[PDB]
């Protein structure tokens, strides 16, 4: 999931 999100960045 986190690399889910981090993406954003």
């Amino acid at each position: 999931l986190a690399a889910d999100l981090a993406q954003a960045l």
